RNA sequence: AUUGAAAGUUCUGUUUCGAAGAAAACCCGCCUCAG
């Protein structure tokens, strides 16, 4: 099981808005977290044949798992939600073993935006290594599952609704999975958060949890 | 190539006209550079 890091500069904020008023959520799902590595390699094509129904060009990294968190503050307004977090780091973990340490090195310094077209986002530096499997009582300030306990005192939890890979296809609506962000609403930051869970994967020392 | 893809809340307008800080008032009364 290989991982990687990648810090980001943002120039202006994230803009994703909720599926069926046109709020947005606070933070970016996995689904653009695994859209953005892969247009390092689909770059230039739109519609690929799945083969049944042309669906999009990102229905093959589905099974690459993908965390991100902040570090800096922010605030979201609506005038269409945004977040507005200029010139802000943003921490992006891929942790995966479809493919070699070399692949996903290249396919991570190829990462253009996160969200919309105006959501450009840079790239300094990028990490690779081998991670090692843990279950006993971990820190972390990933988001991660509902069905994760805790242990901590609830103060800093707030509830997202997220979908799985299925909605990669036009005309055709995702599954509907809940996720838990250790986020504060106002001024935007991230809080670490104690928890137990089965899985974690050590990236150097902030621990991701799965599950 | 990511609930992503496709879009200007843009066009037209004077804070303008008018109204003396003006009138009265002494620096002035005393002093050899001398043998």
């Amino acid at each position: 099981m290989i991982y990687s890091k990648v810090f980001l500069k943002l120039h202006w904020g994230f803009s994703v808005v909720k599926p069926l008023a046109k709020p947005g959520f606070y933070l970016p799902p996995p689904t653009t977290l695994i859209g953005a590595l892969s247009y390092g390699k689909f770059r230039g094509v739109d519609n690929i044949n799945l083969g049944n129904v042309y669906g999009s060009p990102a229905y093959n990294f589905r099974n690459i798992m993908a965390t991100a968190r902040l570090e800096s503050e922010g605030v979201y307004t609506e005038d269409t939600g945004k977040v507005y977090i200029p010139n802000g780091r943003l921490v992006v973990v891929y942790v995966t073993d479809s493919i070699s340490k070399e692949e996903l090195e290249k396919l991570c310094w190829s990462i253009t935006r996160i969200g919309c077209k105006e959501c450009l986002a840079s790239v300094e530096n990028v990490e690779v290594g081998e991670a090692k499997k843990v279950s006993g009582r971990v820190k972390t300030r990933y988001y991660f599952r509902d069905t994760v306990k805790v242990v901590g005192r609830k103060e800093f939890l707030e509830y997202v609704t997220f979908w799985e890979e299925n909605g990669y296809i036009w005309g055709k609506e995702g599954s509907p999975v809940r996720y838990i962000l250790p986020i504060t609403t106002y001024p935007l930051a991230s809080k670490e958060v104690e928890v137990e869970a089965k899985e974690a994967y050590e990236v150097g020392g902030e621990y991701v949890v799965f599950s």
